[PDB]
């Protein structure tokens, strides 16, 4: 009765005490982790590793605490101190005991990216994966190579696949996901919940609301009288080497677009700490930073942007979208590293040079009937299934579990 | 769930480890010791803490070597370069890798002394044990303080019960012994096998072998036309001085045996390790030998023609041959004027007379044969009581019950 | 790069860490404990080990209180919650996180027993120790056998002797008590402070007070127009019975005194907690008060117009009032014949009388002037010899002798 | 007290013990590994990771064992029982007690290749490095992806590089192979040798020894009146299907070869492993001789009358016998069209023509001495560039170094 895996974590931890590595926080919750230390009303919620106080997560906990307020919340950050949580929940750090003792002792845990792999999720825990997006690139096991350091495609998906197994609930956007994630993600259809993203229950039951629209434009400053564009391109290693000025040329967009139009850029956070916005005030709106992406879709009249997921989730709006694929060129040629037909059916115009993108802009309504027939199918495809109340049905479900739980 | 009392072990060891600790060659074979070590034929050895190979060890294992060459033997030593042994034996130091596989491995233990106790006895593993005399002195539950240092009465006593209570068998010399060992060793009785002690067989078998008797004799340069007096007194606390560099000479005083008994007697002490080398027999050589590293004492008692002591065990062993018995108690007052600090009445039903004085004990000596004559109901009475098992069979007997154990095992 | 005395440190706290130890706040606080974790202002308190809130740390802490309000006042308890202290002191219990950090933090322990040695008292902090009370009984290094379960004799002076070592001072009553102390605690003249103990002060400062005498004796509901008689026996193990549920009434005799006595006087028992919560004393409202559990025991002597007790270094207390004592030695035989197992001469020259049965103590204690004058001669040869050396001005002297040390420190 | 490292190799060594990994000679070894175990006359021998007793080690073995027949001599094998070692020379098994001394011991390590990182190469020892061939394919440094299983393109080439900082000399072929090396392998002018490889020795000095060329050839049983071809593809991963059960007949048409070459050929066949066992050359008796297995590449050379290969590092050892080469590339197509995953070019300077088809190559192989007229300004231009570097004396330079460095060490 030798227990090998025991004697395993003690010599470990003994290593980490004695060297004074910081992991000793996590060797010895490694050791002291029962099945025992759960607690049915301990929930934890962590978005985007731990960066941000954000999207299906944050909709998810925010509709728990108007209904449930007694159950413990718990929110998991890199930093706390640097970010504000409403509500009842504490705040932990991560990789501190805190963190550990967190998720030793959630009954429930809730986020929208992998978690680490050195935690443990027993078989009396529940693990919600909301993911975050309509996969357009392939991904997990859907990838042919990548050479990404230290790691081979095999280790990597051999990986992947470790923390999917874990996903008791995964929820679901839309057939077309459902049927990717299957495949990509290794799951069995059981556990997939096609219930759409908490994180767009706004986009269904907030676009109207005039006092929130306008509550979002002041905190924001825009100008009155402008119509909003968002430019959210994806990274792109190519472009790092002070940065050249945005590809979609913001000198031309001012004289083209500044007497009608305000344009909110959403940048990688590298990008945005080197973009010198003087000159544009009061037109061109650094809002890389900002906490919601949901509430700036709402107040945008329509929405630039290459090869991101985003579209599917602004898609829910009917509004036009363009695409600025300026270097759809080095993206493979006949590109089918996308899980769908890009040069086909999106719901907008491909643009590979900024300049006629700009003209067309200069009449949205033009677009809008335009390319009608083609918002509408790309609503019907990858929107046909956003309720708006995705979040009461997590919600819930986590509620219901809870309860079977403080029973027997 | 999580398993404690691995988690101690595996900290001990890893504690041992890193300080560079003698005593991680124990916590390893303590981490890792399972009932699975177990070997059906391997056998472990030792006698009086590892000092020897001898006494009822020695001759169990002898009739094993002839009977049952098959299996495999191991002895343990302090000094295993130091001690010879007959046969295929392998031999361990102590506190060696070797010694806790052995230990490990064995699925017979056969002692005569107290094993440690952070040897592990396990249900899979059966614990022999001979132990090594008639008592005359109460011991273990029996006493009624024990002084000794850093260590308090109920302290001392809950180790030795510990210890006992790991005894699978327990070797009885006499219906005394019995009851006795029942009360001093919290032993239950379906336990103890009375049988005699394997190291006594040849007080039975051999005391007519003369040619035994001989080479016995001539291994001492015994002079050929001399009868043999043994000499063998317990240690005495009060008789320590001066580093041990000089002792006082024996109160037996040897000048007055050489004057009386010089010409027809020699004289083999058996003295404690510290009087002997601290002894000078300068001018009693071919009277006096120090035997007090003779490796078997069982073949001085059969070379011996009568016995001198005082308080000891052995003359539970020798009374076998039926020889005289002499008890030098020169310091009885001392002991507790009428104590019954001995199980057996010493003032009344020992096989011979008490001396408190060596001048009187000298004369008698004189005639050896008077003695025989005077005290021969004495010396009967006292083998029927506590000689009176001991069929010379015992090594045997212990032999084959190991034989017989191991063979169940084997299935 | 790795210390060992650390990594032994660091091994046994894993250890009641994982394990759930409740000694992990002990192996916490042996980690973490540095000589740069004293603050000078810290000052610790702890009266026999944390019953309570009494004895001279009591008195210590209530004198600086009043000159030296702005030190940060620590006290430590058993069960802090029990306790009742005044003043800006916070109170931590025993071996919690915060009782270990205190004692850290600490630059002075102030106490009048021994306290444990997991603590760990650094050259950083000065030790102060009070005990409590001059020595009728040997102790320590003077005590001759020590059979006290489940430790020898060598091993507890060993370890008292640890503890003394580190008391930087002592406080000492008298020559008497230095002399003593010397011997029994191991001590150096140079630590010890003839001083007098600063729970005695108010005998020499308030004896005279009405107020305060006032507020004892009615806080007791005690009757206005009675003399006030105190009695207080030491324990003894030969009279436990019966789980303790009901025990043999008083020696003493109530029944007789409450005949001969009860309308002049009124009785208060202080007797061991056992005895105290045994004692039925219906029938004797108003005449015999139980007062085992008063927080203050000097109070109870200053509002008393003799004491009766027998084997206690309180005689040496109530002394410094030059009163009237009695000694009801009933069980003085018992104790030993001619009892050396006293540093002082019990059969003769102490302040009163010895009875060894009640009833002539009964008539006797008729009339207290007539005792006084018998006994002036002898009360004050026991007011030379114990108690002169009482300024009032102990606790004063302590105090500023704190004060002093902690204004070095500060630099 | 305890470094950081030694602490870190501790605990290894634990986790092996007590888990009975069979690592543990290792994590032993790590710990014991000291700069003194070195014994100067200790030098270790292995080659291809120890497959074989074969190539420059053991001819720079076979040399000092005629001339230095008195130093320690280890060679290290898979499998030691399953590999004939001619000499004074002792074995030892990769992962065994035996070998982690050798290479502990040894004052020099001799390798044809990567020997691996667990082993400690200390400033103490001279580490030589003989590499197998002049390269063609890119190796090491120079790869520009390798996604190879279980290892990363950058990970892969820290762990060559780390392993080729622990050569102190690197034998060199040719100026061609040190232009590239020192890319290729991080490596330092001052530390490659251009002297030669030993395996090719006998290229040199045996080209004529008929005693000798003959044995070779009644080894193999070959024919008397018939010249020698040889064959040797590279192993291509397409090529293995079907369990690797039964192969699709060589691309070379061995049916045509026979109906061609038999009158006057016979074919030597040196092939990978898994294709000799899969290869029916029943029907092909005394024309197609499998020679995938036989121990010495440099003896199948010396019989040789042409080879005929693909992409090879062979072609360059071949070239010191001035003999006609072919190159039969029937996928030459496949590998990158116009390659310079090769350091040379290859469409233009090899030493025989590029043939796609087998049967051109057979006609042409008719008249060996038409081919070794028409191609002879190409073959000298080869053996200029590639060859003219081996004076057949690398062995004894290797061993005369090896020899110079232990009469030093000496003292
Ligand atoms: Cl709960
Ligand atoms: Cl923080
Ligand atoms: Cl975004
Ligand atoms: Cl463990
Ligand atoms: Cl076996
Ligand atoms: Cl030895
Ligand atoms: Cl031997
Ligand atoms: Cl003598
Ligand atoms: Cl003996
Ligand atoms: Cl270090
Ligand atoms: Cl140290
Ligand atoms: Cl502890
Ligand atoms: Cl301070
Ligand atoms: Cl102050
Ligand atoms: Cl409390
Ligand atoms: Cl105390
Ligand atoms: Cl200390
Ligand atoms: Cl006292
Ligand atoms: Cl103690
Ligand atoms: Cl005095
Ligand atoms: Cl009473
Ligand atoms: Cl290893
Ligand atoms: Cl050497
Ligand atoms: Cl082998
Ligand atoms: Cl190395
Ligand atoms: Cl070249």
């Amino acid at each position: 009765a030798f227990k090998v895996n025991q004697f395993r974590k003690t010599l470990r931890h003994v290593k980490n005490i004695v060297l004074r590595r910081k992991n000793k926080e996590r060797s010895l919750y490694d050791l002291t982790d029962k099945e025992d230390n759960v607690k049915p009303k301990t929930i934890v919620f962590e978005s985007f590793g731990g960066k941000n106080y954000s999207d299906s997560p944050k909709y998810i906990y925010e509709y728990m605490q108007k209904y449930y307020p007694n159950y413990r919340y718990i929110w998991s950050f890199k930093n706390p101190d640097k970010n504000v949580v409403p509500g009842s929940a504490e705040k932990v750090k991560r990789n501190s005991a805190e963190y550990y003792q967190a998720y030793s002792e959630a009954s429930h845990w809730v986020s929208n990216a992998r978690t680490p792999l050195y935690l443990n999720k027993k078989e009396n825990q529940t693990y919600i994966q909301t993911w975050h997006g309509t996969p357009l690139k392939r991904l997990a096991n859907d990838m042919k190579v990548v050479r990404m350091p230290g790691t081979t495609t095999p280790k990597y998906k051999r990986n992947f696949n470790r923390e999917t197994s874990r996903w008791d609930y995964l929820i679901s956007p839309n057939r077309y996901s459902t049927e990717i994630f299957r495949s990509a993600f290794w799951m069995d259809e059981e556990r997939i919940l096609e219930i759409g993203y908490p994180r767009n229950d706004v986009l269904v039951n907030r676009a109207n609301d005039q006092e929130y629209l306008d509550e979002i434009r002041t905190h924001l400053n825009l100008p009155s009288d402008k119509k909003v564009i968002m430019y959210a391109p994806t990274w792109r290693d190519d472009e790092f080497v002070y940065l050249f000025e945005l590809k979609i040329d913001l000198d031309n967009l001012y004289k083209e677009l500044g007497d009608d139009y305000v344009i909110l850029l959403r940048m990688h956070y590298l990008i945005s700490n080197a973009l010198d916005l003087s000159g544009y005030e009061n037109f061109a709106i650094d809002v890389s930073n900002y906490n919601d992406v949901s509430e700036l879709f709402l107040i945008s009249d329509c929405l630039i942007t290459d090869y991101s997921s985003v579209m599917f989730d602004y898609g829910i709006l009917k509004r036009p979208q363009f695409f600025f694929a300026y270097d759809i060129d080095k993206y493979d040629k006949g590109l089918r590293g996308f899980y769908m037909n890009y040069m086909e059916d999106l719901p907008g115009p491909i643009y590979t040079e900024p300049y006629g993108l700009a003209k067309e802009l200069k009449n949205l309504d033009k677009v809008q009937q335009q390319y009608q027939e083609k918002i509408d199918a790309f609503y019907d495809r990858f929107c046909s299934v956003d309720n708006g109340k995705a979040s009461q049905y997590i919600g819930d479900l986590i509620h219901k579990d809870i309860k079977e739980q403080l029973e027997h």
